[PDB]
């Protein structure tokens, strides 16, 4: 597998990063949404399975009504817009919240739903607030990273490990990532995102495919038809938490060679305290937001590691590509 | 203050660690439960309320009751009895929800329990399955360490941070720890622990003190009317999520210059990935069997931080005590 979607310097380092770092026990991680495919598969879920009338606030787990409707005369608020309004309180409360929306339906279902977004291929309309007026969105479905691909089978090829921590779903994530018609090949076990307890409706049982990851006992066939629950297991992978999770579910002391996000604050943690000294920071940048607040944690991040008396790390190996240059 | 309760031997390590990183900027980390009093807020006062009969099943959120209570038609399930199933199926299950249990009480209500709990001294009745037969048990309210209250103060007269990360309900161990009766005197923000969603049903606002405390805006007398609700907040502070809240809510590259603890899994990866090279990992040894697998992971995580090229701190500056020494 080679490089072919990636700008040439952009692809040299990676070459050279793969090279030096092959067969030789270590690991890359990636984030899902907007870093190993574009788009962003729960924000898109969410607005097509309403559209289908398939997720409706009747359907919702009462657990995650945490505040009241915003209902006009004219409209009944979308979930999509309780989201956004969820956001608005804190990132804390509609990460986990964006997950646990899909909580009722078994892992079998959701699977097909998406596929069905995955093929979709239309934009998907969206309602939400503009502070008081009903404001309109088309939300994309997801769109698999030509280069990303690319660059997930280079690594496996050269004896590298690709994990996956999102802050998506781990299910869901899963449904993609490890589906080799997605062409990512990730192995289903090393896809680590927000985990919910699934509940066997046969037997009351719990279970979480972590759980049956560190008991060596991992089948995702036997989970298809466990219904997802809201229940929230952690460590929550976002922002420290992925972090957390690769200390939790990959290695305490041996650092990713290679890690990749989009989300300064979301991904910073893993992609700062995690790569390896010489590992590679992979930045899809999408927004020049997001661009400014990196940039900026970078020069933070510099000095600190220089204060504390660290090597200087922060600001290293960092290559940065848009969505257009590897899709 | 001097470290009176304390082996003269500990005393003389804690001493010289605080005479090396005195003024300086340095930090400490201490777990609470079982670390910096002996035995468990949560564990005594769920049972505490249990017999009250203030907290009971029908009052228990929805949202919390996961599997089936187990009823015999002479006895029924206690939450207690509950919550020591839920540990059966995972701790990544029971952790949150022992902090959630106390979700429809205001925090003055639940300031006026603890005080309580913290009064009353006697053992508190409790019953659990022993599998399939119902076993009994006491359990014992916190009892402050005289030697811990000496520690905290001689850490922050000698201008080193105290932090608290407990992997109990945040506002619950503020209530101890940050109460001048106790004689901790550690500041409110910066005890650490598991939150939930609290919300003010005045307004209407859903907030939790960490967002409060992240915006420059905390003072905990404002909170003390909002009632708790079980949306988990992270990171979730036990195993990975302690390290995960050292980054998020004290300093990324800045490690404690000790970490104290009592629980191996719980307190692990704060103790081992997080003491600082030089610094001290203080043990509170309260069951042969935890200082049994802590010696294991010492063992454990020396070996791998060698085998990837780091200095070998894992096994270094441990200063060892049983509740009796420092009570
Ligand atoms: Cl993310
Ligand atoms: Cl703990
Ligand atoms: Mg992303
Ligand atoms: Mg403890």
């Amino acid at each position: 597998t080679e490089l072919e979607h990636w700008p040439a310097p952009a692809a040299r380092q990676l070459n050279a990063l793969i090279e030096a770092n092959a067969n030789k026990g270590a690991y890359a991680v990636f984030d899902m949404d907007n870093t190993s495919y574009r788009y962003d598969l729960e924000e898109s879920l969410l607005p097509y399975l309403e559209m289908k009338g398939v997720l409706t606030r009747d359907r919702l787990d009462p657990s995650l009504k945490l505040i009241p409707f915003k209902d006009q005369a004219g409209h009944k608020e979308s979930l999509f817009s309780y989201y956004y309004r969820l956001c608005e309180i804190d990132d804390m409360v509609c990460y986990p919240w964006v997950a646990q929306v899909f909580s009722g339906f078994t892992l079998r279902e959701l699977k097909g739903y998406v596929d069905e977004l995955m093929a979709y291929g239309k934009p998907i309309p969206a309602t939400y607030y503009d502070g008081d007026k009903l404001a309109t969105l088309d939300v994309e479905p997801p769109r698999v990273f030509s280069g990303q691909r690319e660059l997930y089978n280079k690594l496996m090829e050269n004896g590298i490990e690709v994990y996956v921590i999102s802050a998506a779903h781990e299910e869901l994530v899963r449904m993609v990532a490890a589906d080799p018609r997605y062409g990512y090949n990730a192995k289903p076990e090393n896809v680590i995102g927000v985990t919910t307890l699934l509940k066997n409706r046969k037997t009351g049982e719990l279970t979480t495919a972590r759980k049956q990851i560190a008991e060596g006992k991992y089948d995702p066939k036997a989970n298809l038809d466990l219904e997802v629950t809201p229940y929230l297991w952690t460590p929550a992978t976002w922002m420290a938490g992925k972090q957390a999770a690769i200390l939790t579910y990959i290695d305490r002391w041996k650092r990713p060679i290679l890690v990749a996000g989009d989300t300064p604050d979301s991904d910073g943690y893993m992609l700062f305290n995690g790569t390896a000294e010489n590992g590679v920071h992979l930045w899809v940048n999408r927004k020049a937001k997001y661009m400014e607040q990196i940039n900026g944690m970078i020069k933070q991040h510099s000095a600190a590691q220089a204060k504390a008396g660290l090597p200087v790390t922060a600001d290293r190996n960092w290559v940065i590509v848009t969505p257009e240059q590897i899709q």
